[PDB]
């Protein structure tokens, strides 16, 4: 089975229009930086109600994790933050299509145009607020299980991608972990204090509960919403 590794069907290129929005979101988000986080916590919410929506018409939805919540972590130590969502998770194909490729065009053109005021909300309101995770993070890790797929791990420093299937199984059961290398200058996101803050701020409005991992010393969940 070495016939993937010698021939590197695993590393991918991202599509023209996703390198030039990536440059976009990362320029405009300069000055506000932690938006990123609400993103993921955006698309966290979005693939929770996809698989609650799929367990109205299948009886096995939520088969491999019972729950349906979003819990933050932060890796001080290893300088990495986690946000992991018990969703609907993502296939093999979907990592590679979903973040690797892409009104378009209008909101290419709208962007610019947006550039040349905040553009926080048009990010927020065309979902391609992932992307954002860059304006903090060095490299961008997604490890997800898909009801119809094994576990895999899509992983990009923004000048490409690879998917690969994830050697520890199915520790997920279902779902998606976004796991950022925060950038030197962004170590102040390992902090607790900083993740409560804009955690509680942006699941305010989210219909499904959102724990922070933190300490009181011994560690449990924190429900922060
Ligand atoms: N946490 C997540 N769970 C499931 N799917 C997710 C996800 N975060 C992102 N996605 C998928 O990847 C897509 C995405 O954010 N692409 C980036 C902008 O095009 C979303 O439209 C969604 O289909």
């Amino acid at each position: 089975g070495s016939h993937m590794l010698r021939e590197k069907s695993e590393k991918f290129a991202f599509q023209a229009e996703v390198n030039r929005m990536m440059k976009l979101i990362i320029n405009s988000l300069y000055k506000n930086k932690e938006i990123f986080l609400r993103e993921l916590i955006s698309n966290a919410s979005d693939a929770l109600d996809k698989i609650r929506l799929i367990s109205l018409t299948d009886e096995n939805a939520l088969a491999g994790n019972e729950e349906l919540t979003v819990k933050i972590k932060c890796d001080k130590e290893k300088n990495l933050l986690h946000v992991t969502d018990t969703g609907v998770g993502m296939t093999r194909e979907e990592l590679v299509k979903n973040l690797g490729t892409i009104g378009t065009s209008e909101f290419l053109n709208k962007m610019t145009e947006a550039q040349e005021q905040s553009t926080s909300e048009l990010i927020g309101q065309f979902g391609v607020g992932f992307y954002s995770a860059f304006l903090v993070a060095d490299k961008v890790i997604v490890t997800s299980k898909h009801n119809n797929d094994t576990q895999h791990i899509w992983e990009s420093d923004s000048n490409e991608f690879s998917v690969i299937a994830d050697p520890r199984g199915n520790t997920l059961g279902r779902g998606t972990t976004i796991t950022l290398v925060l950038k030197e200058e962004a170590s102040d996101y390992l902090e607790l204090d900083t993740i409560k803050n804009l955690v509680k701020k942006y699941s305010q409005f989210i219909n499904f509960p959102i724990y922070v991992w933190s300490s009181k010393t011994v560690w449990d969940w924190e429900l922060m919403n």
